[PDB]
């Protein structure tokens, strides 16, 4: 794995629907290919609020035509949901699906393929840990991600507040058993350790990727990076500088028009499916979320679509 990195964009690959639910952003995506089709979950966002979309296919050159599965017609139902990650958890044979609802929540189905089969929410913990509580200031309790190595499972999440939270259970019981959460890392100015933490185990090494996003001193969304030999740090600066960003506009080239100027909420593709969380240190391409950056107005309404990098300073296949 590099300690700076170049990418080529994408165009918007993914947008909202015209249709009754007038959504105005398709945000957060998480994704895993399965049996020979793209699976991504994501979050549907306007003004009047926030669920979760399934969409899958072949081919990244099919994406934008692929149909919608309002996942508020599964038991998974309808209320704020947002923020999706999926993954298998190979000990239950059973697939995950994490997200946030006013807690850190989770639903279940054997079959990635049947987006009617995620369960109704179920919660990591029975309220807001008091930790988070009590360092949140006006924040919002965000952006949960899961990754286990051989006996431990952590669960990660931010405040919009500058502070990466981290509780651990065994691998036995999860998803039941998550301890009083830790700071992993934090930052006094919450712009630099915004949300949105990704955290990877990188192939090939004894090794974790950490990224996060931040809000730049242009005021524009980016990724910073940190590497450490545990899940529990500690974490290391790889690319975690405007000048030396992870991913950043000024990082990313596009093979078309530069058509949007952050660089938000995302995924790394994933060598494997399984509650490791791996990726291959050869070929990153990052799934992520920007928008035009004459964009402007509430937070909610922002017209934010899916785009793809794909690194283009590789060590290897
Ligand atoms: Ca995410």
């Amino acid at each position: 794995l590099p300690s700076s990195f170049r990418w080529s964009s994408s165009g918007p690959l993914i947008g909202p629907k015209s249709d009754s639910r007038r959504i105005q952003g398709i945000k957060d995506p998480s994704v895993v290919y399965h049996d020979g089709r793209w699976h991504v979950f994501a979050s549907t966002a306007k003004t009047e609020g926030y669920n979760l979309v399934y969409i899958s296919f072949t081919d990244w050159a099919q994406a934008g035509s692929a149909s919608f599965y309002y996942l508020d017609q599964a038991p998974l139902g309808t209320g704020y949901r947002a923020a999706p990650q999926v993954f298998y958890f190979a000990p239950q044979r059973l697939w995950y699906l994490v997200y946030q609802n006013g807690n850190a929540a989770y639903s279940t189905n054997p079959d990635i393929n049947n987006p009617a089969g995620w369960t109704a929410p179920r919660t990591f913990y029975s309220g807001m840990p008091a930790i988070i509580r009590n360092n949140i200031g006006n924040g919002h309790w965000v952006d949960m991600w899961v990754i286990c190595d051989s006996s431990l499972c952590h669960l990660f999440s931010s405040d919009d507040n500058g502070h990466l939270y981290r509780s651990q259970t065994s691998l036995s019981n999860f998803p039941n058993g998550f301890n009083e959460p830790v700071i992993a890392m934090q930052d006094s100015n919450k712009n630099r350790l915004f949300e949105a933490a990704n955290v990877y185990r990188i192939d090939g090494s004894n090794e974790y990727l950490l990224l996060h996003e931040a809000i730049g001193s242009d005021g524009r969304r980016w990724f910073r990076s940190w590497t450490s030999t545990s899940i529990a740090g500690p974490w290391r600066a790889l690319a975690d500088q405007e000048s030396n960003p992870f991913a950043r506009a000024n990082n990313v080239a596009f093979t078309g028009n530069a058509w949007t100027r952050d660089i938000s909420h995302g995924e790394l593709i994933r060598s494997g499916n399984d509650q490791t969380l791996p990726i291959s240190p050869c070929n990153l391409r990052y799934l992520y979320q920007g928008l035009d950056p004459n964009s402007g107005g509430d937070y909610n309404s922002l017209p934010w679509k899916l785009g793809l990098l794909t690194q283009t300073n590789s060590a290897c296949a």
